[PDB]
């Protein structure tokens, strides 16, 4: 019998298990992958906590991280973005996860300390990360278990108060030295998403980062395509579940022209809005006018838009003063990684009336309201189902390769404590793992045609400074 | 005084000429801003620029923006069929030595260039600007000779090929010994505007034989990711509207390459009502235009099939004889890379020409199918139309502009080895800022606690340089 786990309800492991068989057929790189290294096994030993979204497509990333030998603990990185049959699946499968749908704050930062604990005794010995929260903890207890515990006590933020407290806890309860257990255990760190990267170079640059990290947000066949077409296709995928609302001649807000922002851009496009876009960045701002986005500010759009988007990963975007200035019933959402984004907590002593889970309508003194997804958590994941699997494919691939690289290719210590990126020879591997099931007929140089523009017939084919 | 240092079409040209570049001026704020800031500091005083570069009346306002600056300049095209000719004739009556014709002949082609380096009073230039890598390409093989490498000279390959070896030992004959060494050691830097060009840049810096420092203007962001991708979207399908006149709606058309351009040219046809397919050899480049919705087929897949054919790769041997054998009846075929050579046109000098019109030809096969290609092969948005428009331009030659002075005035320490070096991610943010009234756009500005929390500063560069865009 197995016990190791917290989950909504372990009788849904049966739908679980007949979306992940599906989502099987939709991500062709990581069956493939399973394929190539399990005979290999080159994960055999490694201890992996995973911290990302507990979706039916990060089920395949698991069973494919176990085919290669690893043994695993998991959990949700967002407290909304659990798909409950998904992390039911994984339970009946044996592994240990601690992932609920709609879980509490104070749940989701006790779940990810799970992860530490290791079955059979000890610790992780690698972490798979999406925000860099797993990470976070691991840095922060270090510091605090070498005697810089001044930060626990000066906190400004509702999570981050919880954050603290489990720190603290953690160090009460748990033996000397368990951080710095931790950490000279952790044989590296993978890291999904732009915020989590962000947080890496803040520890690479300060020197304070305890295990070497690969970047995997910046594979060309991540960034420029989970978060470009993966948000084309899940932003007004969340705001038609929650809304229900038509969008052909709505006008729509999008904070950021950046890969997500270009990607929640098209999705409100292509469904009919007429799309707006603020922008900071000179060069991202003239990129959205030549595509035919008008460029304004949110002063600006605040009367005007029937729905906001934020894909900034900054804070205070959407603030007070313009949900005051909103029109009646403005819809109001966000794609970034953290919530902030949206001055959420500036509207809690305002009427909120719940219309169903992850939707909610707040009503204002001069009588407008406003309609706010998933309380301005990831609303791709939190109102539907997160990206498709076909583009989580590549995204987890990449994921699955640094796992590999990290811990199996790093006997003569080519990686340091510094933050990495796969070369591009993977980067274009991934690519061809997903040519067959989408029908691409990929061209073949003849000898003479590499020669001519300096590459191999094989690849790379691109100098490692290409856009693309 | 008068003014007869130049060659052109038709200098009565010249009033028309003025009024469109009037009409590009407003066009092009980067420029004019450009003019407005740097005029009155004088910064190419005293340079003396051999420019190669399609000589339209986008490239005047550049030429006269730098003249604005200081430089005292000659000119010529960098292809034989981009020149406009009342662009040319107005560089020309603004006193400006120019030698440009649309439709000159290759021979005439390479006797322009070097004419650059004949400077009017005695001496060389002291700075190239460049598209494509032709005048640098001179300037390198002339001194390679003249060091004493004379083999390569007599080995052909293509028809340019010969013509341009055969120009080379006429300046060795009638220039001064040490004509070119003493060229090569005036010229300051070179920048170079296009893709193939920097790809030349960068074999002679890996090779130990690149003679003075170089700017690829061609990777500032401001330039492959506008030019190179809407300039094309706007252009490639203005070539064949002009050229052909035919309903794009309906029809399949079939673009070899999906890196920049191709990709432009892809939207450009697609925008135009085509069913688009492409051809890549980058895995990671064909599965971009797969999750556009674009099929990915070989060109052999494609030859039945494609009623338009458009190369976009900078590589060689792209559209085969074979594959114009296989073609349906009047397909259009046509190519948009630096070079002619992505088309077999060589091949086809074999079969029966017959001309529509300047840079329209109809070629008949065997089995009496025909095709219809454009500007015999050579670059179809400045051979059939009129190149990419002003404002798209503006970001490219303010770029090219800011290179110029880089390499002229901000070089006295030699901080510019000689190497290939792309612009700072602050004048690439620079630019865009500069066209942003123009078009529209009302930025928003950080506050210092929201720049703190993204780790950038209120006034940038707001992204790593490894950023992609
Ligand atoms: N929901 C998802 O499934 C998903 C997927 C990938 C990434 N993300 C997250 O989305 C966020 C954005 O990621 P990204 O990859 O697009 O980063 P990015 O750096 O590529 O783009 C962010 C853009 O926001 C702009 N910006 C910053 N501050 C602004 C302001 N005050 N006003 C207007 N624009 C501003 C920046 O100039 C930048 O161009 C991150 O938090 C990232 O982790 C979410
Ligand atoms: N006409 C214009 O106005 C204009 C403007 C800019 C650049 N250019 C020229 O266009 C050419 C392409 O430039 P780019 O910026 O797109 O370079 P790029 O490297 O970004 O794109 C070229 C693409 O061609 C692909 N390719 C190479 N060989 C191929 C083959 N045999 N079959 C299919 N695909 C193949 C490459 O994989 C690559 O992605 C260059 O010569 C450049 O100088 C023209
Ligand atoms: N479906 C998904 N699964 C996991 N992480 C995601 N991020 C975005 N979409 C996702
Ligand atoms: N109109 C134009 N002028 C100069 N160079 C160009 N390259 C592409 N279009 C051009
Ligand atoms: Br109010
Ligand atoms: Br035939
Ligand atoms: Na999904
Ligand atoms: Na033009």
């Amino acid at each position: 019998g197995f016990t190791d786990y917290i989950v909504k309800d372990i009788a849904l492991a049966d739908f679980g298990r007949k979306e992940i068989s599906l989502a099987e057929t939709e991500m062709p790189g990581l069956m493939a992958t399973r394929e190539e290294y399990g005979p290999k096994q080159p994960l055999k030993g490694a201890r992996i906590a995973g911290s990302l979204h507990m979706t039916i497509q990060t089920a395949v990333l698991i069973e494919t991280l176990a085919a290669l030998g690893a043994d695993i603990r998991w959990v949700s990185c967002n407290i909304y973005s659990t798909q409950d049959h998904a992390a039911a699946a994984i339970a009946a499968a044996g592994i240990p996860v601690f992932a609920v749908k709609g879980e509490t704050l104070t749940e989701y930062w006790d779940y990810t300390a799970k992860l530490f604990d290791w079955h059979g005794g000890g610790t992780p010995n690698m972490i798979l990360d999406d925000g860099g929260d797993a990470t976070m903890l691991v840095h922060a207890g270090y510091r605090a278990e070498q005697g810089d515990t001044a930060f626990l006590d000066k906190p400004g933020s509702e999570e981050e108060e919880i954050f603290y407290a489990l720190v603290k806890r953690l160090l009460k309860e748990k033996p000397k030295g368990w951080f710095a257990e931790i950490a000279k255990n952790i044989k590296g760190v993978s890291e999904e998403t732009t915020t989590g990267v962000h947080r890496l170079y803040e520890m690479a640059n300060k020197g304070t980062l305890l295990f070497p990290a690969i970047n995997v947000n910046d594979s060309v066949t991540k960034s420029k395509f989970d978060n470009l077409y993966g948000c084309r296709e899940s932003l007004v995928d969340g705001i038609r579940r929650g809304t229900d609302v038509m969008l052909s001649g709505k006008v729509a807000m999008v904070a950021g022209f950046g890969d997500v922002g270009k990607g929640s851009a098209a999705s409100l496009r292509q469904a009919g809005c007429r799309v707006m876009v603020s922008e900071v960045d000179p060069i991202c701002a003239l990129q959205a006018a030549m595509e035919g986005y008008e460029v304004v500010t949110m002063e600006d759009a605040a009367p005007r838009a029937d729905i906001f988007v934020t894909a900034t990963g900054n804070k205070d975007i959407i603030t007070i003063e313009h949900m005051r200035a909103m029109k009646d019933r403005a819809i109001v959402c966000n794609i970034g990684h953290f919530d902030n984004e949206i001055q959420i907590a500036s509207l809690r002593n305002l009427k909120w009336t719940n219309i169903k889970p992850q939707v909610d309508e707040i009503e204002f003194p001069d009588k407008h309201r406003i309609i706010m997804l998933s309380e301005g958590r990831l609303v791709n994941l939190g109102n539907a189902m997160g990206h498709p699997s076909f583009v989580m494919s590549a995204s987890f691939t990449n994921q699955t390769l640094a796992q590999i690289e990290l811990f199996a290719n790093n006997k003569d210590s080519k990686y340091a404590k510094k933050v990495y990126v796969l070369p591009k020879t993977l980067d274009e591997k991934v690519a061809r793992l997903h040519l067959a099931k989408i029908g691409v007929k990929l061209t073949e140089l003849r000898k003479d045609q590499a020669d001519y523009i300096g590459v191999k017939q094989e690849g790379p084919y691109k100098s490692d400074h290409y856009r693309y």
